[PDB]
């Protein structure tokens, strides 16, 4: 199995799998049943906004998640992520809907990772930004459903021609190159990642949620990860 | 009295004060008795390069220092900035000696700070990164002894023509604009600053430091804080 | 008299001073007669963005403004700003308006400079990035009728409660730290400035337009520069 | 064949082929017969910088190329390189010798590309940057002679244990990520790239030369592209 550590945006209360009967912001440490939970706020049909930051030398990976005009929710659980990820990785983003549904709209996304090591040019960074998405975005992999290009957007999930988002729906986005995320000389290492979605379901229970993740190089979405499970997981353990 | 949170770079022990009886690393916050300390394997007449960062999610203060070929030290210390600083600061870089002396030569200074707020539109930022300092470096506040030019550095203390250091000398030198560090409706804030040293002292036991510091805006080098005060404190309170 | 290097976003022709007989962008090199224009399909209530570039290999200056939806307008000139311009400077954004009118509210704002040595450390670089302006922005110096924090922007002429703009208004907004544009050992030096704006008047015939500029750190507002001079100029020479 | 555009630094005369009589510096559009020269005071075995840049407005490509305590050399060549390359590129580092020989050792590379849109949140872009370089540089595509992790550079030609360069040799570098270069709705484009080499050679006479290149995604080393090809051409035309 691939290993995934994931900032959950969970948008359906699945109880017996530990969500909070709300919708709510998790850190996801290679389970679904989130290590850490903060209710959610969730408004369907508005964009939000999600940041994601972990540090080496803090080694705590939080999230904040705010719409404007409202309140943000935060969520932090102390990781070391050098004991969980591999050394190279890659980044994406994942949406899921199945039985409930709603669009999992990615209108910009953005990363940035950095290595300082102790020499005198200590500094290696990746950074991409995404304001819009082209038909053919080459330096994206996209799985499952995943399309680019409507109306600038990318559509994690299936959504028809009319804007109607599709029930049993799993896709993935994930960055063309290799990211390196931990290496022998650094003295501090970073990453970070924004991203903004528009989440809108004609239906008073929308599901299942968007995820920010990282996980294995040849990550792929796991059979039967639609639904309760973001497309990042093979099962609820 | 100024208000100050600094990191230091300690290269001499004063145990009355709290210090270890070593050169050490330390979180300042209001007194020189720093809140937390790291042993620090001062290489004279190398250059070395120090870390400060800082979110106010995870409201942690860590440094971390290193040379090339050596291991890093590392400090960090719990606090919620946002209850000490006020709102707009000034950041700076200070030094001194005292009737033991090094030279106290920055190469390099970079910071910088971001809010991020609930807006789509989310991001505010301040940048400045130095590789080399001019005769007239008209964005630097310089305080007491600080000098730009000489060979393209920043000398805090005072160095006579023929590099030799002088005691009892303090000096600072401080971005020019004032920074925002906190506001009310940024739901991510964060700053980092890099800085690369050369200490070098013709003694066995070389003096004061050097510190990372963020003050008032107004900040000014305190009467009589040559020495172990580090040009930060009036007194060792 | 002050210097100025100004990108102006015209929107009244004043063809006696040489504008063309439209709304129109230009490249002003010390004089509000410009040295380059191109026609600015302006839209009135719309929000804009302008794009300002220049660099010391190429010594062009260009602009780029556009609106969602719409094609852009683009203006060049090839000027040494070395020839022009103090190695120190301040920059900043100016509006006016005269016996027509329009607000002349700035939405966000960001400048980035740099200059890269030939020492192998070689980058200096300034970057701010304005996404919303406080009640007291403390980083910049406002002249004349600026003020910022309503609605969280910078309104550079004077707009009443209701959001009326009024006429014979003129305001200007600068970074409060000195910008080094010039240095003897920069190999490379470049400096780039954006700048999203919306011009909105209850009239047909709105007037006299926003303007990005640079000039010597001690600029002020020149006497009688409303209307047609963009705050920029003293006389039309 | 596959699409070059290059920025040579030419270690090695070959008058023949348009090459003046001394190292030069030179601007390659789709031929190794340079469309534009510089004379390049090239010193064997000091660390350079080479800055490359180009943008959509000016549509000019230029470079800079300097050690410490020298004076620069520069280039220039007005292209709309949109006529030129496809919209989608990778970007490298090419290097080869002949019989006659260096090192083409890089030290640090960076690069970054912008494509600004008309929409309100306009910017995407790409950025990485390698202060060192590992034995195993997942992100990099390494063809030919090119190795990682020797001292922590990247060998473009093959050197031996003991440093010493050998001839006929080819080998280049590319970023993992297809990179986006032009775009429809961009109203400005641009990219720079700076890297740090050290040629050395045991002979009074090194050769051939480094390169930085565009190409389409699936350039390769063309056969026969030791020598004065500098691995980017199959022939001299
Ligand atoms: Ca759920
Ligand atoms: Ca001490
Ligand atoms: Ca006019
Ligand atoms: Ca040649
Ligand atoms: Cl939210
Ligand atoms: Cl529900
Ligand atoms: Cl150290
Ligand atoms: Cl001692
Ligand atoms: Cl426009
Ligand atoms: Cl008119
Ligand atoms: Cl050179
Ligand atoms: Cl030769
Ligand atoms: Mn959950
Ligand atoms: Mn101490
Ligand atoms: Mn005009
Ligand atoms: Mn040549
Ligand atoms: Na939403
Ligand atoms: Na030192
Ligand atoms: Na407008
Ligand atoms: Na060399």
């Amino acid at each position: 199995a691939d290993t995934i550590v994931a900032v959950e945006l969970d948008t359906y209360p699945n109880t017996d799998i530990g969500d909070p009967s709300y919708p709510h912001i998790g850190i996801d440490i290679k389970s679904v049943r989130s290590k850490k939970t903060a209710k959610w706020n969730m408004q369907n049909g508005k964009v939000g906004t999600a940041h994601i930051i972990y540090n080496s030398v803090d080694k705590r990976l939080s999230a904040v998640v705010s719409y404007p005009n409202a309140d943000s929710a935060t969520v932090s659980y102390d990781v070391d992520l050098d004991n969980v990820l591999p050394e190279w990785v890659r980044v994406g983003l994942s949406a899921s809907t199945g039985l409930y549904k709603e669009t999992n709209t990615i209108l910009s996304w953005s990363f940035t990772s950095k290595l300082k090591s102790n020499s005198t040019h200590e500094t290696n960074a990746l950074h991409f930004m995404f304001n819009q998405f082209s038909k053919d975005q080459k330096d994206l992999i996209l799985q499952g459903d995943a399309t680019t290009g409507t109306d600038g957007n990318l559509e994690l999930t299936r959504v028809s021609s009319n804007g109607s988002p599709q029930g049993s729906s799993v896709g993935r986005a994930l960055f063309y190159a290799p990211v390196h995320i931990w290496e022998s000389s650094a003295v501090v290492a970073s990453f970070e990642a924004t991203f903004t979605f528009l989440i809108k379901s004609p239906d008073s229970h929308p599901a299942d949620g968007i995820a920010f993740f990282i996980s294995n190089i040849d990550s792929s979405i796991p059979s039967g990860s639609t639904g309760r499970l973001l497309g990042l997981f093979p099962d609820a353990n």
